[PDB]
């Protein structure tokens, strides 16, 4: 497993998120490295899930391609017969560094930020359900009465947050502009509905998802950026066992979650997962990848 990338200053680090290490390649280009780190109850585990970041990188790439005729994206085009390593300093091809980067790294164009977490919810769960139980609203938006936990909304809804506080679409328009916010909300719902319909047919319900969007202002054009419709950016549910009126198991994280709670380790830093938990969680990522892409992992 790749837990933390160590590139010895060959490229400068921009950020380390929960799961992604980002490096600056040049003035216009970034390198997004998905590690095998995993989070639960808002803390990362001490050890990692081997090849998780390769699986989620490939899943994100799958969705980018699936949506390529719906939305422009930030991916740098790799010439045929070339690899990402051809676009990186020569040192990064040395075995010490190539092992940390291969199959889990994406070369991306820097675009102008749209500073919103563009969340779309097809089903009422998570912080939407919590609010709705209290006040019958979701991100301050008025909702129909009588919704049950995990129920599908009449239509998927744009419910933004700021990097995390849940905000209304009207606040999103204050933050990024009235016209832009509307275009963003409309595109997000469209992209979500298309992918959700496809995933459900494959047996996975994507309950909600967090997109990040950018803008190429030289051509006023919305760009799909960040990771796309993975179990880290979205809520994956088993479609066959779906039941309204209760919480659904996390498709990818329930085995881990169950272990943590059983040991009162939820929210605790520095927790090492036992091997059985690691192995089963890994197998769950492979299954999601194979189910959604149609590709075989390891065969
Ligand atoms: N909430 C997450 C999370 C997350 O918290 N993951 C846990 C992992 C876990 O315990 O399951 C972590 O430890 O960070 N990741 C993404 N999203 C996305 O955020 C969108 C809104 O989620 P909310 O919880 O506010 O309904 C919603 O569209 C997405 O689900
Ligand atoms: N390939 C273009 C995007 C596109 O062709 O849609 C870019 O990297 O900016
Ligand atoms: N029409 C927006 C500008 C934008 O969409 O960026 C505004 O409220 O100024």
């Amino acid at each position: 497993s790749i837990t933390k990338t160590e590139l010895d200053g060959i490229l400068p680090l921009v950020a380390r998120g929960k799961v992604r290490d980002i490096y600056e390649v040049d003035a216009g280009t970034l390198l997004f490295v998905a590690t095998d780190r995993i989070s639960a109850y808002d803390v990362i585990m001490e050890n990692s899930i081997p090849e998780k970041g390769i699986l989620l990188t490939k899943l994100s790439e799958f969705w980018f391609k699936f949506l390529s005729n719906d939305v422009r994206n930030h991916l740098v085009d790799i010439a045929p017969g070339k690899t990402i390593f051809d676009y990186l300093p020569a040192k990064l091809s040395e075995p010490k560094y190539k092992t940390q980067l291969e199959d889990r790294s994406l070369l991306v164009h820097k675009h102008k930020l749209i500073p919103l977490e563009v969340i779309v919810r097809g089903y009422i769960t998570g912080s939407a359900w919590k609010e709705y139980v209290k006040t019958g609203t979701v991100h301050g938006l008025k909702q129909p009465q009588g919704l049950k936990e995990s129920q599908e909304f009449p239509e998927p809804i744009f419910t933004p947050s700021t990097k995390d506080e849940n905000i209304s679409p009207a606040q999103a328009a204050e933050l990024v502009g009235e016209d832009l916010s509307r275009r963003v909300a409309e595109l997000a719902v469209k992209l979500y509905s298309k992918c959700k319909d496809y995933a459900k047919e494959k047996g996975i319900i994507i309950a909600d998802t967090k997109f990040e969007f950018g803008i190429d202002e030289k051509t006023n054009e919305i760009i799909l950026v960040d990771e796309v419709l993975t179990p880290d950016s979205s809520r994956f549910w088993n479609g066959a066992s779906y039941k309204v009126g209760e919480s659904q198991d996390s498709y990818d994280k329930q085995f881990l979650r169950d272990w943590l709670t059983a040991n009162k380790l939820n929210g605790v830093n520095g927790v090492k997962m036992p091997q059985d938990i690691v192995d089963r969680t890994r197998a769950k990522y492979i299954e999601a990848y194979e189910t959604l892409t149609g590709s075989k992992w390891s065969h």
